[PDB]
DNA sequence: TGCATCCGTGAGTCGAGGGTAATAACTGCTTTTACGAGCTTGCGAAAACTGTAAACGCTTATCCACCCGTGCGAT
């Protein structure tokens, strides 16, 4: 089994789990690896990072989780790796180059 | 020294059903008291509006250290 076959299972490894508190020492454990080895391998299969990805996800998660439900930015925070939403509002102007505030609004 | 008038006594719980009636003047005249009518203050409400330290949600400016952007290395 090529290692090409086994980032091919990680991108469908988080795609219902980015809600969940889904960490390195998960990701892993529960792929048969070491903590460090699983990102020297992601560079030379798909160009991209790993670590950023995962918040990749969890930022593309608020944004559909905001215009579609009500839930407000403090604590949509508080299940995706933040504990406040002062770091977490500023990644949106580098992932989206917006507001989490003004997202909403523009239809 | 009787004799004659007089004041003061006379069980206790309950009970039922209730309160009265005879008879008595008219007039003109003058002073006091009440009743409704109509205002005057004033007092408690409704509906607006001008001063402050926090007042509901929310962006940044920072610092820093867990983690690890990757490279290269461990047997």
């Amino acid at each position: 089994m090529s290692h090409q076959k086994i980032i091919q299972d990680l991108i469908a490894w988080i795609d219902e789990h980015i809600d969940q508190p889904l960490n390195i020492d998960v990701v892993a454990k529960k792929s048969g690896y070491s903590k460090w080895y699983l990102q020297r391998m992601f560079r030379t299969v798909t160009h991209q990072t790993l670590g950023d990805y995962i918040r990749q996800r969890r930022l593309l998660l608020a944004a559909v989780e905001l215009r579609t439900t009500e839930r407000p930015i403090f604590d949509i925070a508080m299940d995706l790796g933040y504990v406040s939403q002062q770091t977490f509002s500023r990644v949106f102007r580098r992932q989206f180059d917006r507001t989490p505030s003004d997202y909403r609004h523009r239809l």
